[PDB]
């Protein structure tokens, strides 16, 4: 009666092929859906990478041109001690804004005001922000603070084809120093895939900032790009206009066939299922709280339905992208880069019905859950060393300073790596404190000890017996 | 008779519930205990973080304010080469501490004689340390020398709101020339918590080193802080004053109402242990040296004992220091952290109720005693190549001149790491001396081979065996 | 019948010669001929060093001598910023060019003008390239641009024992700058092998790139060496013309001889086999598909044939460059290796001779079919990873730009290399993209461990089952 | 008869005390043994340190005295590029030499003229070499050569508390410039030890060395101590003359003594196995070539007597260096540290008289064949995959120029170790030669892959093979 039926459902694909039904459609399908999903994300891939390249180019000549003693390297502890360093870096970059276009090699243009910052006119805004009262006073042991924050602040504007150098700095109450402006460039690179109306717009932003009022100003130059179209197309574009789109209606067409097959056979197991607890009351016999009703699904449908959903999902978002208002590749690209890992796993799959293989992947499902206990109870000791580690090593060594670091330190150390680095750093301080020093050799001896010889071992005897179980 | 309570002290938990007397009382005390001791190890964490980078901030302005010619890195290696190399760096250190005021970007203030080197009214003590009676003459082969360190310091007295170089250096008898002055600052980073009165005094000591005699004075700075109360309380302190007390007095409570049920629970022991030698001494059988009547006890409440008496006696020391006189954060922190981490590491036990996790740790307990008598054979062979090693590399190569850098750059080699650079530090003196580049060869390639293919192998060996026995 | 034949065709050679037959003839050719293809290689090899010594200190020097600016290391990350600093760089560059007889330490000789660049006369030529038309706007957002590279190209001739300076360089529509020069040396350090005719001519090309358009214009010098015979032969000569070659000469005998009796027994193997299916044929009973008739072959044979033929064709080039007009030495450098690599590889046939080492090389020729079989599926999950990386962390790290530098990077994280600096370069960026930074934090904890806990594991198992069959 | 003989002759100590003889005198012998020499070495260790700190500060202190445009680090690459470059480096050296009394912050003895390069009066030798005759001509290709290096040289004398600036340089035929001086030093930082009249006498070469004629002379400042007796002793060293010498005694004694025992108890081995030969002859039995004859002797007194004799023959030679004329620290260092590790595997002998220490001796004992004949084969295709790197990656990579260095670097690769490093020192030439670009990446993936997930587990399947025949 259902044997026949559960029998069909559960053989192999070879096996329904031999005993009654049509080719691998669905098979042959998702062999295409993942060769079109890969070269997709070539696609983007290569395009996001020749972007990204232009930016960072533009980022560099940047630092070059309006910072002060700047050298390559050094990206961190570029800082001002004086007073004067400080105006003379404030004032240095100014002067280059003023003088671009006549020492840049790239072609810039100027933004007059049209924001916050800029009032009307003003292409460059260098503002300073204080403190409303302060009597700092360390002589007397004074302060009487009362912190907010005051915005004093200059607007510059450019010439075409004075009054910033009286700045008076005010640093007992300074909070920090900024300089915003805008420049627009041409991408003219993009003339090998002819989409050359690249037409950026930069907003740069130098920090002169003063938080920990430590003496110590550390000065940083960070960028934003807003990619536009540069009001000159179709000269080449005749020819690839149709391709990108054509191709990520491909993608979406055939991800919500695959989603619209795997939601078809979900709903025939269901009802399989949902028939094979009615004929077992039927007989009324071998029924317990039944965990088994659910092993009755099929796992890779589901990865291929997830992966699908992903797939279509980030696909519009490329679209968007690419020719709209879309300016967010963050999550379009993690979820295009999910998709695929998720589609390349699922080979699994297609190795799973022949049996060496099948051997091979038995294994690891039978061994996944004493991994998952260990990794419990180990969990729980490296956390212990974890917050150990941080609350004693923390104020003597930068490795040590956040808990997302020791965390990495000691993940890296366990596997071998910048191991006597930190033991050296170590190093550098038994004469400041030989008791950290101490508590320092016997952590790490001890940590790396107990986690190198006596837990990965564990894990090779788990996947041996496992090994073990499945060849007898 | 006695069999009825045997069976209730060895029962478990679970099986105690069931059979006689009421909830897991201790187990989630216990929870709770875990829970407020890592919160309070973090809440004390995160302030030392952020006083621990305003005191390094500081420094690091302190080196590029006082040094001549610093750069950043280059904190070894700084040194003075030539008599005018060291007499300008000794006066750019006194001009710069007279200039601060103008030209330093922090404020700070002078503070005048009160200590030993400091008489009165002088801000800054420039001491140099030469010999009574030195003769040394390089030719004729005669030194006459007695050493009976004398010392000729200045004393410099800054202005308010010369004398010094007049100074002749004593160059072939010197010892030594130091530096001492001292810095008030407020640290006024200390409005996020609003705890802002942190009024330091940095003490700086920039030290001129000629103990090598060897034409090499290394200039170092260090500086040692002393923070207090800048007699400006209670401006937004009515908030925070109770918290902080507050969950150290219930980290205390609970952590002696810990101490004390595991007290009970271990005199509860000890009187069933000493009930079962009398009563085995009614019918006189199977006694021995009685090695076992040990094994009656509950290693996990010895466990808990430790980790609250610490935990008690380190959080004593932290009331002391958070507002208090008390300055020793190093012994609190090493007494915190150790309790965090016996505490993290006592859930194990409440893993050890459950059969299968039960099996991965008794894997580990029965393969422990085999690891350690093989750690004792490893630690004599480790021994001697670390004795042969440094005494013959140590001459030539810089990570082998002591012998915790030997120990450290060898448990690091049968790690993996810094292998290849060891090797090329190596090489570097091939055409010095062939024969220690042959030797070093022989050395490393023979502790390399023998550490990683025959020791960690039968660790795994050990391991596996273990694991092997377990389950069967 | 045939029972004897084949007997004595699956003999061992100790049996083959206790049975019938004289000496190991072909197993001691063999043995002589690793001898001299490993001697040849040898020779090989410190000649080729020798003058890649020459060729790399003469491109230092000339980095040095005309990259204005240049410091050792920093040969990336070498660029301009600036209009002055770009034709500073050019003009320093043709003043070196013109003052090199006066000024440099090495003895160089001017080639006039013999080739594309450089018309009659002219020893340097500065050359740049731009486009034929360009409007390049960025405000207005207008470009109205063609791409038609036009070469505007000066000639400069040296003197013997102006109108550069004139240079306008049109920066809104370069692509790059160049210079072309050659240079004649004479190689004195060929006076140990007294081969000292090595007559070089270096052809220099310094390049001012401008593809991206991004106001950094790297500056690189390349060089390209031309050896030949300076005009002064058979001065030493006449003892060192006839061993290179000779050796050379006894090479190709001896491979080629290897060869015709490699082929000898691979026929007379076939004809035993084809003898074999035609009496199987007589009684016509245990046949099937037939796949050991292939296993009747010897893979040995095959290897060696390989061997002797990469050996002779590699020779062959050998004799062509050191002598004559052949000048590749990538390809005959590889054909040498490998082929070495395969002889010294043919020794574990003399191993498997014995019963001992027949064990050990039994266990691996047994484990492999499972290990590649795993290899297949990893390859796929590997491949998954390798993408997603690719596309998310592409456009904020270097390492994970191109798809061949991400796999570098994966294949040496699941071996322990550069691990915390991935994790410490992926938390550089935090404040920027907190998810992506959550994601990489994801992505690499669950990469390393799942290859390092579960992959490495189950080789390790298949290697041990492998060698515990063979030892049952 | 001879039975009860052999039962004591392999007894165990302690059997041996139960049965008959008195106690372990031999093996507490060995006990104070060991202690000795480890307390040797460490007195010996101690000093030398002590005294390579002041040999290698002088250096560094000469080094940044006499090298012109020096700064640490760069101790490679530092070299001259232009012939003003060249003659300023000389007349700084020859002028700081001159000025050396007035600027350095040592104190030094000029040695006036007693050897070879210095004639009578001079301190300072700056001497050139060139060839005979040579016409290097790189135009017409001429160059007309005779090797015969001809020394022309200046001699400048110091003056007491001009005709080198005459200097040509002849920079077509210059083989090197040398200068060469001595100073007088004394390490008055023996004053911890009291043993002051340590009274040095430094001989610096400074080499200016063109043997490439690539255009760039690499500058090297080497230097050589001769220690000596300063002519004042006996100021302190009543109490520290006796200790040195009389400990050394004592170690000689003491080592002496276990010799003769060793030696005594290897004789009675002979004799009693020569005993057992010829009471077999007697019964004429179970007799083959006799290999196991040799297995009557005892491993661990050849252990003791080859330490004993490198012990004394270090020790002589340390007393001979300590005070009187003997200098070669290398070979004595090599002695005492090869000593040292000897005593100190000696133990293991201590540890195999308990059964779980001697069970975990007996499975490396058990695996060791396995592992050396496994040994032999990765032996020979590791040695394979040498020369194949060496001789393709060489001319593009230095890191692969030498054997010694491409064995360095397979050997940390195959540990885990600068593998990313290495990848993208491949990476860095892709342009250059995509050819070998592709060779470099199937070399060091398959490299790599072949020797982590086959070797090594095969080591690992080894050891835990012989761990389970051990313990069954
Ligand atoms: C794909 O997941 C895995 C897959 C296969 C095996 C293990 C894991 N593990 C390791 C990955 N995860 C770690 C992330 C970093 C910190 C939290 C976890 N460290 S741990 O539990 O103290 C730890 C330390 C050493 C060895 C085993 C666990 C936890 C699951
Ligand atoms: C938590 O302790 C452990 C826990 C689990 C396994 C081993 C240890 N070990 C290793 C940690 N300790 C070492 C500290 C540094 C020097 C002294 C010791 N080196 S060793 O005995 O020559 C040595 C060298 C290689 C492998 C095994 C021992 C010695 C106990
Ligand atoms: C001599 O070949 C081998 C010989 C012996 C064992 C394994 C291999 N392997 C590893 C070498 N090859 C790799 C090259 C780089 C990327 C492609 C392959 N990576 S992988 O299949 O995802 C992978 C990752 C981790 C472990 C096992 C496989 C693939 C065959
Ligand atoms: C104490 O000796 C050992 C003790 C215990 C195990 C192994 C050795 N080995 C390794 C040490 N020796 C190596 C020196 C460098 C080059 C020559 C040899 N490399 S190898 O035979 O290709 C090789 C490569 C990988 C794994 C195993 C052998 C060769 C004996």
């Amino acid at each position: 009666d259902l044997r026949r039926r559960l029998k069909y459902f559960f053989m192999s694909p070879c096996d329904k092929f031999r005993a009654k039904g049509r080719k691998p459609c669905k098979l042959m399908l998702q062999v295409v859906k993942i060769l079109v999903v890969t070269v997709q994300l070539i696609l983007f891939g290569l395009s996001n990478q020749l972007a990204v390249t232009f930016r960072e180019e533009n980022t560099i000549a940047f630092r070059h041109l309006f910072l002060l003693g700047y050298s390559d390297g050094a990206d961190d502890t570029f800082a001002a001690y004086t007073r004067e360093q400080l105006y003379q870096a404030i004032f240095h970059a100014v002067d280059q804004y003023l003088a671009l276009p006549d020492v840049s090699l790239g072609r810039y243009a100027y933004v007059r005001g049209g924001g916050d910052p800029w009032t009307n006119g003003s292409g460059l805004a260098l503002c300073q922000r204080y403190y409303h009262r302060g009597h700092v006073d360390p002589a007397n042991d004074t302060f009487d603070i009362d912190p907010m924050v005051v915005t004093d602040c200059i607007q510059v504007d450019p010439p075409e084809r004075s009054s910033y150098k009286n700045l008076t700095l005010k640093f007992h109450k300074l909070v920090n120093v900024t300089i915003h402006f805008r420049l627009k460039t041409i991408n003219l690179q993009s003339l090998i895939n002819n989409e050359i109306p690249d037409c950026y717009t930069f907003s740069v932003l130098i920090t002169f900032d003063n938080k920990a009022h430590s003496g110590r100003i550390p000065i940083s130059l960070e960028t934003q790009a807003h990619i536009q179209e540069c009001k000159h197309p179709s000269v080449f574009q005749h020819g690839d206009n149709s391709f990108r789109l054509l191709f990520d209606v491909v993608v979406i067409l055939t991800c919500s066939l695959s989603f619209l097959l795997c939601a078809r056979s979900l709903l025939r197991g269901f009802l399989l299922q949902n028939e094979f607890v009615g004929f077992m009351w039927r007989q009324r016999g071998r029924v317990i709280s039944l965990w088994e009703r659910l092993e009755f699904v099929n796992g890779w449908y589901i990865l291929l339905v997830t992966s699908d959903v992903l797939t279509i999902s980030g696909t519009i978002m490329k679209i968007g992208i690419e020719a709209k208002n879309l300016a967010s590749y963050d999550v379009c690209s993690i979820l295009l880069g999910t998709s695929t890992l998720l589609v390349w796993v699922g080979v699994i799959r297609y190795l799973t019905f022949f049996h060496n293989y099948n051997i091979l992947i038995a294994t690891l499902r039978v061994a996944l859950p004493s991994v998952m206990r260990f990794c419990c109870c180990v969990a729980v000791i490296y956390l212990g060393y974890c917050f150990c580690g941080w609350i004693v090593l923390g104020p003597y060594h930068v490795k040590f300073r956040s808990l997302s670091m020791v965390s990495e330190c000691l993940f890296s150390l366990i596997n071998g790596d910048d191991m006597f680095v930190t033991f050296a750093a170590m190093q550098a301080q038994q004469g400041r404190s030989s008791l950290v020093w101490l508590f320092s050799q016997l952590y790490l001896y001890s940590f790396i000890s107990l986690f190198i010889y006596m837990v990965l071992s564990l894990f090779i005897a788990l996947i041996t017996g496992a090994y073990d179980t499945i060849k007898h």
